[PDB]
């Protein structure tokens, strides 16, 4: 009668309506006589502990809540595949890329980054666009957002910026004084601020964005020569934006509009669909780059790096549980198939950290036995062992210890990574002090127009108003920084509103 | 501007003379660098030798604690509460003992169904938990912004949860589940009457009532038992909003309450709520039309009238809102010798619920947190050892009782009282009990026609999204209630069709 | 050779000879290159954060500890299955005994009460005979005791019993002064006493000894009528037992010598095998017991309820990997299929609620989704829809709320429990006087002879000679008023000890 | 009277007899009626949920078990302090060596690597010697060993290391076989295996032996230059050793052998100490170091690098609750104050990563709010913030991000580290083809005369008897290379044996 996202029930009833109700049992598969009414002596007395029904079901329900993740919290989850479209076997030897036509089980999770898990879907925020590949030798996640660029350059900081965009620790609001405070004393962060307060900040769902790995890859092909790649995955579906007050009336009516369009696009047969393509970088260009080749904050001009297609990515299938497949997956970029290896990208270093161990934490140290998260294309054979809620044979009587004479896993050499010699000091390098503003004007000047232009400043002078005067001033001086014209009409916007 | 706004401002004005401390680790090894991560040469890899931005790293990784099952959305404040009038005849607790008794306390303001990053300005009823620290040990009183409740057996607690909440595939509201739920259960509809008038969105946490809406036993010095309501009425006046001004104003800032309680406290506006009590004797009990232990009933005041106890002063902020506001936990079953559970089923139920959920949120030790200790209380137990043990697992005293060394000694005076009940323990059906009566008397009574009007708007633009079915199940209910009730929302319904 | 123990790798490696050695893998999957040396800059330089697998395996090694059971912490485990040799459907009508020969799966737990998981097996301690089955009803859990009895009779003075057994809280030493000033100030416990400090006090490995439910159980036929029942378990093997110096000796050598035992037993085709019985007591006969029928501190004499036998068990599979299989079973008393029901008995009413709290917190909130615990011979469904690491589909789509008008599972009649009228007061009741001494000096008169109580004065002696002067005198009173010869010898022995 | 560890109980009576017995509460401070039975309708009635105090009770009772250390678990504690003697300050900048007389409270636990809870003391196994320094920069954790090596010189085979030496993962028995497979395997494990199987391999409790950093630490003074550095701690009161026959006599009799000898020792006043030591070793002597100077398997000799002193170890308090203090304990060494740092040792590189992963798992993310881990002797100021049980008033309302423009914590320039050039590939480096032999020919040859030869040859064949084979074979041949000798006597035994 209505649409998918609402007549889940009644699909649910007229699949499962020919076979008889299932009996209702308890955790331990005892069948429960009576779930309406408890056991009490007589009319009015009190309850009874011999009430095993009641003691499970009430203890089953007040532990239903896992851990949030402490970012990206909010999002909608898909499944589909993987397709390749042409050979770039010459840069990686990964069995992903291997030949035309090899299909590839994936699962997606969009998401907001500050957003909590009861905020609303239309929000001035950066997306995130994380996307699992199942392969033969193990799960590739590749983690993006739909910024090719970051706020920040240095691993450390980023704790900093997340309470910086989360809310206040005392009175428990968003604080745009912590947000601006933050922005002006890194004014590295004026490139992906001005991506965000453009127009492509609030995408019209998550099937109207691009996605970023954002940082530099490394591509290992047969002959161990190492090139440096971007991932970058284009909607086919075209990008659509919506307006402040139309992301605003969009909140106040459904916090859930992306989930929704999600949902109802895949049930609908209007499968999203994205390109890869890739950015190949050698060591010479690397080399001879006039930025950092692994800056966070930068960019590769596609005059010099042209995108080169090498597969696409369709959704096809909603989750059958939101919470078995989208609240409990988890995405390591450290698992990174052989071929795909990663570079001195210190941010990326870092989240090769990081993710793990908050995995382990809100998902338990063997998340990687929830079918979601396992390789179920290969087989985990190792000397790793008992663990909380190992739900599985332990690798049975094999011996746990390596080396060994009895037959146990053995390493494969074909798997050792590439070697490049690193000469320096092994030291805290100050990197604040570097290039921050040229790309930033080129995008200001060259890829944004009048009108672009003048929606960018109406949007950060009406998030920016609320700061303080010597703030504004700051975030004013960086904008004069960066363009005269970005400066002065900042500054003329702010003033009006005072 | 607002002092919300300005609290950096205040902070730092707080010191306005102090150098900043020294940026130390976990462990208090001062920090040498924060703002770079040590690699080999310009260019070169992270080395696993930088001890702080590991740290840091981990520490951000664990920052999340599991939020509560229900009533996530929050907001805290802490104060004190004065006796005003002699209320010792009916209950021995010291919180009552005498006239002018001051005693802190701490209260949480909260949305039921509303998650963490939810909208203050939702229709949904409100929390209103309140903890006593008194010499006798803490006291909870786990309330209500209303006086009854959808449900009146403990075993459909989750199940009406799951219900309000998110559809387990989608991931989206579902009204169908809501009515579905609320149809089949007709004992709901007292609270559905309640929840969609003009009371159901309430102009922040000053302006609303608290019901304990449990019958509570109060036992004086004597032994002698009574049977008790609690009623925290606002000094500030009832103030409720429109639909149109609620969506608006969930639209510009969802922590509007949270907002308004902190201003109104810091610009020296402290909320007050009026306590009463609502005594019922033994015999009563027994002479009531209905069950004096229905959740779903009240006590008309014309026969219960209400006798004023003291008073509930807000004073204070939260210092941080993580520890003071999050860490909190409200056990129902925490009650000072004078105050004692009834045979309320869902008390009983609450009474076991409480602290496996809190032990699961924040750990078993969780009582050790400053928020939840008992600091008018000196704790002396057989508790031992457990994760995070906290101040002293109670030192070298023997952990077994009974024992012939002088370890704590239990004392006779706090037993509870004793009554004698008849019967047959099994389940009982109480699904065909009286649901009409005093939802009628309501209805006809209480409400004026543009009331009325107001809440079959509310109803039916909440109704509209569900199936025809369903639609027809609560309309019948309705019906049930009253005919105009029924035909009128059946009208609307058929506009918004 | 040796013990098939000690040959475990070696029959694993003959076992896989005929296939290759698997690749080493990551927890996701990704095939390892090399697990002998870590990544460092240059021969003598730092480690690098690179080292995926070695963060992830260190990370896992970590964690591997998950808290030991509070109680009965060293264990041996093996399954099985069961019998149904003779009709007993008049009693009950669970399925479980619905016909003669219905083969059942079972597993079982032996375990020591006060010993750690690094602690001798052959020490004096009451052992833990728990037994699970696995029903078409769902999971049935029988949780017995080496002793038809128990020290005590209400379940709030457990925690206090475990403590005094356990270590002292600030010296983390062995305490007989508690040990003993409990079991003093608590003369309930002189029957298990005597049990414990008998011969068979120390088992000759977990073949040589008898099992109890030590409880009465409610039977309710097809027609409603509820009988109480005991539970026996009886060794085909024969009852051994072991002396003292031979039990120190056994644990100086070895540790595990019980579990090594019954390994090699199951795996020479020594197959142990226990007898099944009940013992079958009327409604009117419990209401004209000489003492309390429902107290766990008396038996009921064979003379007045013979024991009518069930079924037979059989042991004759070991463990394939101990972590999973008996580190991670849980057994849940409160699983009782229909059929079975509790008694008032005060002490299991408590476990009731104890055992499924505690294993939540020792496994997690879905340890029943463990394959070990899993009631793999019932179709659970239910409402529960959560939980750190859901491991299933959680139940797909289904809706999580009852009633509803959707076809989910629905709760059936049948298994509705029975109703007895209980009158009385609602308030805690004084029974620390419950008649404890008849049982004990009939057991000491009739079933003891001259040189076992002999060995029981000698037994109790050595333990208490190391407790205070006062509770040496407060435990010979109570020996007293159990029998003057009983007083005397144990006086005449601690005086010679002193 | 009997001694200390048995009047415990009875002196914290008389401590306490002139004061009333405080009441009985519950976990909120709720006064306790009766502890002693249950609310139960009638006399015989089911149990009522109404019993707040025996849920309350049986549900802390049943979370009483915390995750053992994975290593090192069976321990005994103790407290004391550290007094500087001489001036070491040209070495190390650090103000716990700032100067002479300043007394440093200190926290100290001894352990067995091998051994379980509820594990015997008198085990042959390397004893832990975990000391942590109260400063005002801090807390120092100098986490070392009664042994001045160890077995392996790479992070990654500590896991399998740790799971040989544990029981068989199917039978959850002790294997020699896999014991011995690694070590054979491993032939650097031959100069920990000889210390270990020498006389000083079962110390005569903690009091009687040394302890080691085993690790090169290096030392910054104030103008930056570094020096490399050894600790240790040598024992005033001798050492002491006993036979295989009366360590299995002692562990028969009291598996607490040392925890009991500990504690009446410093309840006695007889206080042990231990000498502090250093062995400073320049940069250009770690150039020409005819070894790896930073290999865990190679000691320094005393000729070259001979022992300076630098102060005191005194341990003159027992814990006065042993979980609360022991326990809760948790080693970071990481937790290096400015003066000391880490150096490229592998083994402590991982160690620096290991320890805090395994605290959090065990502890809970917030264990450093634990009193015993407090640096109480110091104030924190930092931006970590809400964790699970924030036992702290989290900082208050001070701003949670950095940098910041008010007057938040500012680190402090003067505690930067020492920046050492390092050039090299980054990659895996091989290191088990390395020098393993000649250390171990001359501690055999020169600090062993002929009747230790002959009880290590006893003890090592006595050991190794139980292992296969082939497994004896390829030790034999590692013997064999260390000496003739050896070789000879170990497969003469090992021919008397089998
Ligand atoms: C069988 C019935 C009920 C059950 C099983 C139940 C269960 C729960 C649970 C599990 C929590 C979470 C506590 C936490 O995470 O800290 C909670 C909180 C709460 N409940 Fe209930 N509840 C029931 C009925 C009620 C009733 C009748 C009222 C009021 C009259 C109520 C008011 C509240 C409030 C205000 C909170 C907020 C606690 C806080 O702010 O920390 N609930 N309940």
């Amino acid at each position: 009668s209505r649409d998918p996202a609402s007549d889940q029930m009644q699909h649910w009833k007229e699949q499962r309506a020919a076979q008889k109700a299932d009996v209702l049992t308890t955790g331990a598969g005892n069948p429960v006589g009576d779930k309406l009414n408890v056991i009490t002596v007589g009319p009015r007395g009190p309850l009874l502990v011999q009430d095993v029904v009641f003691t499970d079901e009430m203890a089953h329900f007040d532990r239903e809540r896992i851990p949030e993740r402490v970012v990206h919290a909010k999002g909608a989850g898909a499944f589909g595949y993987f397709e390749v479209t042409h050979d770039i076997t010459k840069y990686s030897k990964a069995k992903v890329f291997e030949h035309i036509g090899k299909k590839t089980p994936i699962a997606v999770r969009f998401s907001t980054v500050a957003g909590e898990s009861g905020s609303a879907d239309t929000v001035r925020d950066p997306r995130g666009f994380a996307v699992k590949f199942y392969t033969e030798d193990g799960n590739w996640d590749l983690v993006g957002n739909n910024t090719p660029i970051f706020f920040i350059r240095d691993p450390i900081l980023f704790p900093s910026f997340i309470h910086s965009q989360k809310r206040n620790p005392q009175t428990h609001l968003k604080d745009p004084d912590m947000v601006w405070d933050f922005w002006s004393l890194r004014p590295e962060s004026l490139h992906q601020v001005s991506f965000l307060f453009s127009d492509r900040g609030i995408p019209d769902g998550h099937r109207h964005m691009n996605g970023y790995g954002s940082h530099t890859f490394k591509l290992v092909n047969a002959n161990g020569e190492a090139v440096y790649c971007k991932f970058h995955y284009k909607t086919d579906q075209g990008i659509k934006n919506l307006s402040v007050e139309d992301a605003a009336r969009l909140s106040q009516e459904d916090p859930d509009y992306g989930i929704r369009d999600l949902f109802n696009a895949i049930a609908t047969g209007k499968y999203p669909s994205w390109t890869f393509y890739i950015q190949v970088m050698t060591f010479n260009q690397a080399e001879t780059f006039p930025f950092n080749p692994f800056d966070l904050t930068k960019v590769w001009p596609h005059k010099d790096y042209p995108l080169i297609p090498v597969g696409k990515l369709v959704l096809n299938r909603n989750p059958v549980n939101y919470f078995a497949e989208v609240e409990q997956i988890a995405f390591d970029p450290s698992n990174m198939p052989p071929g795909i290896e990663a570079s001195p990208d210190k941010m990326l270093q870092g989240r090769l950290f990081a993710y793990p161990d908050t995995h382990r934490h809100r998902l338990g140290p063997n998340y990687l036995h929830i079918p979601v998260n396992c390789p179920y294309r290969a087989r985990v054979a190792n000397y790793q062992r008992d663990g909380p809620m190992c739900m599985q044979d332990n690798q049975g009587g094999a011996p746990n210890y390596y080396p060994n004479s009895f037959g146990a896993p053995e390493q494969q050499p074909s798997a050792l990574e590439h070697s490049i010699q690193y000469s320096g000091e092994v030291r805290r390098f100050n990197t604040a002090n570097d290039d921050n503003v040229t790309q930033v004007r080129a995008f200001y000047v060259n890829v944004l127009n009048e009108e672009q232009r003048k929606r960018l400043c109406e949007n950060i002078a009406g998030h920016l108003k609320d700061a303080q005067i010597f703030i504004q001033k700051k975030a004013v001086k960086n904008f004069t920084e960066v363009h005269p014209d970005y400066g002065s009409h900042i500054q003329a916007l702010l003033d009006k509103y005072n």
